[PDB]
RNA sequence: UUGGAGAGUUUGAUCCUGGCUCAGGGUGAACGCUGGCGGCGUGCCUAAGACAUGCAAGUCGUGCGGGCCGCGGG
């Protein structure tokens, strides 16, 4: 099984005549803390529910990040809309340095070492998704010599 | 490569822009409430305003000639 994570828990609303009518939210993050991520966003009428929803889509979508001692193999970089998250190789006695958003994903990847920092919009499911990205762009010395 | 966390607040809700605000470290500090001990620091940031009183630069008789006192004695 997997550990899971929620990161983000919000109530929406829609007008109508007679009133506002609501919907949440619910932005959750999965993994095996051995190198295994899964983003998932998801709503329905009541919260746990969209949990349900949100874990299930997040197992339904992963990616397999290339540890090396708990840190990443190099810097990255990635903008997802405004959004920008910067990951960086940290030594062993570091943790992990995030806020909380990048921290879950990082966490939960079994990332246990890294430098980062959020730039432009800090808005979480944005900053989620840009995180995701960004591993998901993680390249190997193996990766790179066998592609070249 | 010893190194990098963010949050609140514009909407019915959203994304973005954007300012305000906060958590951190610092000080020749000051103010309040409270206050036992020791060590190293450290203390007129304002009127280079004004200052009573003592003290902060003198020494050599192995450069010189004198007075005053005394010690030694003709
Ligand atoms: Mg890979
Ligand atoms: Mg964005
Ligand atoms: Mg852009
Ligand atoms: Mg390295
Ligand atoms: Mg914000
Ligand atoms: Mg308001
Ligand atoms: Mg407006
Ligand atoms: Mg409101
Ligand atoms: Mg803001
Ligand atoms: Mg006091
Ligand atoms: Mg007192
Ligand atoms: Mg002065
Ligand atoms: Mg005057
Ligand atoms: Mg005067
Ligand atoms: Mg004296
Ligand atoms: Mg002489």
């Amino acid at each position: 099984d997997f550990e899971e994570k929620m990161i983000l828990i919000r109530r929406t609303a829609r007008m109508q005549a007679g009133g506002r009518r609501f919907r949440f939210g619910a932005l959750v993050v999965v993994g095996d803390r051995q190198g295994r991520v899964g983003l998932g966003f998801g709503k329905a009428p009541e919260v746990p529910l969209a949990v349900q929803k949100a874990g299930y889509y997040a197992r339904r979508n992963m990616v397999e990040v290339p540890l090396q001692n708990g840190t990443i193999p190099h810097e990255i970089e990635v903008e997802f809309g405004a959004s920008k998250i910067v990951l960086k190789p940290a030594a062993p006695g570091t943790g992990v340095i995030a806020g909380a958003v990048p921290r879950a994903i990082l966490e939960l990847a079994g990332v246990t070492d890294i430098l980062t920092k959020e730039l432009g919009s800090r808005n979480p499911i944005n900053i989620a998704y840009a995180t995701m990205e960004a591993l998901r762009q993680l390249r190997t010395k193996a990766d790179v010599e066998r592609l070249r």
